[PDB]
């Protein structure tokens, strides 16, 4: 997978030799180009996935929030009906 | 009747009381008592039904709190699920 | 409390003009005790129910407040999740 | 690692030169060495913040769960109180 630090350092070390064969130089540069493009791509795939994850969590917690509003509304109806029952008994 | 009920009982104490005036006094206690027992039974029936309805309506709010728990627990499990999903890659 | 049929027997007993004064006074005292106690039971029943309805309102209002506190904690997680997305945009 | 893929490509194209002076070849590889170490640390901190964010959100939502259970039990006791009131009204009869 992605080049580890020590494995990445070995490539940079052999690229330091000016008399390195061109076939080996292009091969090492290709490894850096493929590894850097794959690592950048993986970084953007996690940034996008986390942003969508945080957005999905906000929508799911909001449905629990709205359910708390239903609890307050129904409980307040029992309060209103209890006061209505009190006024109803004093009318008679 | 509040105070006139004692006036009717005081008038019926007279053994001289005319039978027409005695029957009218006893019938006044007859209609008033039947009206009072009905209002009492209507009261004990109304408050028993009122408290039963309040239990049902407050229970509706209890269930909404349960639904809120279930929605929020789903967000907790989903958040934990998208945590192990990030470590898989 | 005196039942409607049992109350009718006392009224029919008082209808008798030949009834002795000892039983007539005792039958009227039977109606005076029954009525004053019946009115007292009715008023005390109304007073107790009004205190019950007022107490239930207070107890449910406190349950509403806990629902509000639960709502504000859940909304805080939404607000914190939103700033977590903005703080990951520090690129 | 703020090096965009086009900036990284120019360094690779520079290292392709066989006649490249040793000082320029050493400097170019030093840029990649520092940039790669800064990009791995940024990747590790990202995976660290993502796990800590999802853990803190679970904790805050669980705090909201415990209060919903508390509000549930408060209202359930009001139901029992309402039932105990109806039982006490019937006892006095």
């Amino acid at each position: 997978g992605p080049l580890k630090p020590e494995e990445h350092e070995d490539i940079l070390n052999k690229l330091l030799d000016p008399e390195l064969a061109q076939s080996e130089r292009t091969e090492a540069l290709q490894q850096l180009r493929v590894n850097y493009g794959s690592f950048v791509s993986e970084y953007n795939d996690l940034t996008k996935k986390m942003d969508a994850d945080l957005s999905q969590l906000q929508t799911e917690v909001e449905e629990a929030v709205q359910e708390c509003r239903n609890a307050e509304e129904k409980a307040k109806k029992a309060i209103t009906d209890a006061a209505m029952m009190a006024e109803e008994l004093k009318k008679e």
